[PDB]
């Protein structure tokens, strides 16, 4: 059969958490199929259906600065790394569902936060009162799965199919950062009181949610030059939102105001300390082989501190 292979540098470095998928768009589908084959098997999906699914997913990502097809694939690679370093903890259905969830988790993203959609009074804010974009991303995932020749799950039973779509829904909902704070707090408590129990479905859900946040934030876990250039894409979306807030007659919060670039370094410190570090710390406590993500994050916090001290 037809094993996808990569050049030697990619074959070795794709196994590492800090891997950057590179600027050759045309290689990213192949990078994804390689990861499915190694974390799932050559059998998980029919190649022709999987290829057709990947290509319609790509088409449904938009040409925005950060929440684009490259982000999709980047987030899926981080899930691949977590799965490969924790071979025996995940069911075959989770292996399958999680890479698809990550490839799909920001489908048809327009570059604007849930909060901007609510203030603009976007139709999606009326259809989905919370996790507005994330409910949209899951809705777009089901759509594509229902196109002719795109059902990559069609060898599963009614009930395996329902389970896998339910893993994908929860995984995508979990990428709403508003929900991450309480999820991590609960997991911190369950880890520390010793009640964390991976046979408890509602515990597993919490642990997959945190993995989803970890993958989603994974630019903070790269080599500093990747982290730093990705930060420019992130703020290029936020500042456009800032502009659109000003057009609605609303002074945007400082992290979205282009006239306050000054405050970016300090806004990065808050983000690493309030969000990223706590995220990878709890993750590393529950899944110890994910420690390199926490180590790379702390490395990047220390680079932002150097930027503040004018050494960078
Ligand atoms: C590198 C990176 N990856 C992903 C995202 C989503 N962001 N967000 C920023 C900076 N910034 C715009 C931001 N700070 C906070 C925050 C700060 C302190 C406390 C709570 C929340 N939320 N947000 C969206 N940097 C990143
Ligand atoms: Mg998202
Ligand atoms: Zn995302």
């Amino acid at each position: 059969l037809m094993q996808f292979t990569l050049p030697v540098r990619l074959c070795k470095e794709i196994e590492l958490f800090h891997f950057d998928i590179g600027p050759f768009e045309n290689m990213w589908p192949g990078i994804f199929v390689y990861m499915v084959h190694r974390s799932c098997g050559t059998s998980c999906f029919e190649l022709e259906k999987l290829c057709r699914f990947i290509m319609s997913v790509k088409k449904n990502y938009r040409r925005v600065p950060y929440h684009n097809w490259k982000h999709a694939v980047t987030v899926a690679h981080c899930m691949y790394a977590i799965l490969q370093n924790n071979h025996t903890l995940f069911t075959d259905l989770e292996r399958k569902g999680l890479l698809i969830a990550c490839l799909c988790h920001d489908l048809d993203h327009r570059g604007f936060s849930n909060s901007y959609l609510q203030k603009f009074d976007h139709p999606l804010a009326a259809l989905y009162s919370t996790s507005t974009m994330e409910q949209h991303h899951f809705s777009q995932t089901v759509s594509i799965l229902q196109l002719e020749g795109h059902n990559i799950f069609s060898t599963l039973s009614s009930s395996e199919y329902e389970q896998v779509l339910e893993i994908i829904r929860k995984a995508i909902i979990a990428t709403d950062l508003a929900l991450y704070f309480g999820n991590r707090k609960q997991l911190e408590e369950m880890y520390q009181t010793g009640s964390l129990n991976l046979n408890n479905q509602s515990h597993r859900d919490r642990v997959i949610g945190l993995m989803m946040t970890a993958c989603d934030l994974c630019s903070v876990t790269k080599l500093w030059p990747v982290t730093k250039l990705t930060a420019n894409d992130i703020y290029a979306e936020f500042w456009a939102e800032g502009d659109e807030m000003k057009k609605l007659g609303i002074q945007p919060i400082p992290m979205m105001d282009r006239d306050k670039k000054d405050e970016v370094p300090q806004g990065q410190l808050g983000f690493y300390n309030a969000v990223a570090i706590p995220c990878y710390t709890t993750l590393t406590q529950i899944l110890p082989p994910t420690e390199p993500l926490l180590k790379a994050c702390r490395d990047n916090l220390s680079q932002w501190e150097k930027v503040i001290r004018g050494e960078e």
